[PDB]
């Protein structure tokens, strides 16, 4: 008997559900980059979705795009919206919070990327300019002039984008399982990107924040309560800090329900994958990703908004811990890149899934305290401070880590779920802190950090 | 009398006028601010330091700007001064590599090298300039490089004249080992074609440009060796397509030396973290060596622990080098700390034969070396580190004998016959090194 899915609302740095519980989201990215978009038979199957439910994921970052939404100048593709809604509904029916991502890579199909429709951008690459594809194409001069058109709104691309996202916002209005709209994936600053190095770009981020505010206002004009997800400009991925929400340099955040949506990639891992550079360079992943997390902490203290890591991993099992442990430390949720449709086999049964599939509190009737999960043996410990809520604390128990079943101990509360249950439910004894341990029956278990 | 001689490429070897194979260990002396100093002259004591530590080469900086400060006009006074410095260095046994230096194309970008008159492109008022090294991504700087490779306003023609005048000037100076045609050449607007695995098409253009400059040099000084760098996407781990048939022409020009740099990106952003890049760089050097059969000198490199990687890989291949951080006006000997313990080394400066394997332990001074004797008019000369043997050194030779004095800075070795010669040098009482 599943808990009905509800809207999520930003309360300071937490996301809270309709029952008053603090929610932790773990899930995946599912993005269709190529037209035709979401064609019949090539979207997530009932089987794919069962895999996500089986492994306890409660969120999907679902790709949409400007091109898919408005494939001709000023004309919304309503048939595409029907197909997109079909996928959203299939996911939310099974307890998945769906984040709608206005995806792009390398601006447009004109550069061999995706996102913006060709009709909306004047710039084109010449036959002579080398195109190394992802991610180096961001250094192509024509692609840069493309982004200049966007940030300058030179030919009304932002105006049209606002209309497109407004139409999307309107179509999903009233669906509680839609967790928000992410306004733009990996925004490139265009021709003045070098001003972001070596320590960020205040002036561009002012331009960028104004553009995101405009898109937010367009969304909220059609759907006044839907959360909006704002990424840092993508020089973030080359260790450069964000200057979002930093008065007096950039405006204070005056819009409600805004969530910070950074990515957490290891540079040497990405360069190994896309350039074929030595994998052994991943020795530097830890200090570099620590810097990203330090940057996230800065936004958190400054803006007091929630954060979701909307992309990480990209198939590399060695870097996952860097995101997972630091995310657990701050009680921050995440979406793994990437989970494709039409799986003939379960892709979470190897090295990646052993770390992604975890025992974790999906919803806490209280303020989260410290948490730990040992991805080798399944040891789990969690402490929180109870608050009044209309549902109990729900903890998903990994289907991979406990072959001989699992044991549960609670201090300051009771387990109300059945032995061997997929979800552990905990009710607090009173106002005092609650401590939960879950582990293999023969394990001594973990302590709360 | 064993005066300094010219060096001649014989396949992979550099061979002196006495028939000996030469290994070069030394330093850079390159200063962009030389025109404002009363310039690049090393003090007699600076040179003492180099001599005391066994260094036998200096990469001496020059520039297109200094050689030709107005359109089409050579600075003969500057050439007089430069020649003065060359003579002082060669008189003390230093082989001088003349380095046509640049960084960021020009002073117009906050760089150095090409004179401003030679380049049309200029940075725009709005255009962000992050300085070295990221200024190489500035559109205007890239357009500047396009003028060079396209020769769109004759800048390569003028550079040829400038380097030709330099070459003319040093004709008949044996201690000049060559002219390095251009430091860290940037491909300009086609640099993205060099990723993810090199740019054969651009390197075809680059190779033809280097050949053009080589022709301009050789027309004034027909025997002077020329040193060709790979295009600088090399420093971002991309391989060179120099001398790579069928896509670029085979090497058909005599006395060309390959001149790569060995730098570690991870360092900039203690050794282990640099190994992946350095192994890649050195396998890229091996590719060139194997296909082109030319010598290589590491004309720039330089955390003391990361040096150990470079030095070991250079020793493995019997490849020489010039360390970057050296300068004029040393108040103190800069080789007496951790860097110098690695750079100051017991090594064979000149071998009367074909070098075999060589090993130097920079912690305790253990040294071993084998070679096959050949006909030569001078003996093998091994410099002995002045830092690693506080209680003196012991020497043993199989298949030959030592002719120098106990405690001498140079060990001289004469072969007994045609059989291999093995030399061991170490602290007294040490079991010493063994030949790999
Ligand atoms: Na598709």
């Amino acid at each position: 008997p599943a808990t009905p899915i509800t809207t999520l609302q930003a309360d300071g740095t937490h996301l809270v559900d309709g029952y008053g519980r603090t929610v932790l989201l773990h899930g995946v990215n599912n993005v269709d980059k190529d037209a035709p978009y979401l064609p019949a038979g090539e979207t997530l199957t009932p089987q794919d979705i069962d895999i996500l439910v089986r492994h306890g994921f409660n969120t999907v970052r679902l790709g949409t795009s400007f091109d898919a939404l408005m494939p001709q100048r000023g004309q919304i593709d309503e048939a595409y919206l029907d197909r997109l809604t079909g996928v959203v509904d299939a996911l939310t029916a099974r307890g998945m919070h769906v984040l709608l991502d206005n995806h792009q890579d390398g601006l447009s199909k004109a550069w061999g990327g995706n996102g913006f429709p060709e009709w909306a951008i004047e710039s084109r690459p010449r036959e002579w300019e080398p195109n190394p594809g992802f991610p180096l194409y961001y250094l192509m001069p024509s692609l840069n002039a493309g982004w200049d058109e966007v940030w300058g709104n030179t030919h009304g691309a932002l105006d049209h984008l606002g209309t497109a996202l407004g139409a999307l916002a309107e179509r999903v209005e009233g669906k509680p399982g839609v967790m928000g709209i992410e306004l733009l994936n990996e925004p490139w600053p265009g021709s003045r990107f070098l001003s972001c190095f070596p320590n960020g770009c205040p002036d561009f981020d002012r331009t960028y924040q104004a553009a995101m505010q405009k898109l937010t206002d367009a969304v909220r004009a059609q759907n006044p309560t839907i959360p909006v997800y704002w990424e840092p400009n993508v020089t973030w991925n080359q260790m450069m800090p964000s200057n979002l929400f930093a008065p007096p340099v950039t405006p204070a955040l005056t819009t409600a329900d805004v969530v910070f949506a950074p990515h957490d990639y290891c540079i040497p891992s990405q360069l190994a994958i896309y350039l074929g550079l030595p994998q052994a360079l991943r020795g530097l992943c830890v200090p570099q990703q620590d810097l990203t997390w330090s940057n996230i902490d800065a936004i958190t203290e400054r803006a007091n908004v929630p954060t979701v890591i909307t992309e990480f991993g990209d198939g590399d099992p060695t870097v996952l811990k860097n995101t997972l442990a630091r995310a657990d430390e701050r009680f921050i949720g995440w979406q793994y890149w990437h989970f494709g449709a039409g799986n003939a086999t379960d892709p979470f049964l190897g090295e990646v899934g052993r770390q992604l599939v975890r025992t974790y509190p999906q919803a806490t009737a209280g303020e989260p305290g410290r948490m730990i999960f040992d991805a080798d043996n399944g040891d789990f410990a969690y402490r929180f401070t109870p608050r009044a809520a209309t549902r109990p604390t729900e903890i998903f128990v990994s289907d991979l880590h406990y072959p001989d079943g699992y044991a549960v101990q609670v201090d300051g509360g009771q387990v109300t779920s059945a032995p061997g249950a997929r979800i552990v439910t905990v009710v607090a004894d009173g106002s005092g802190p609650v401590t939960v341990k879950i582990n293999r029956p023969g394990s001594a278990g973990a302590e709360v950090p």
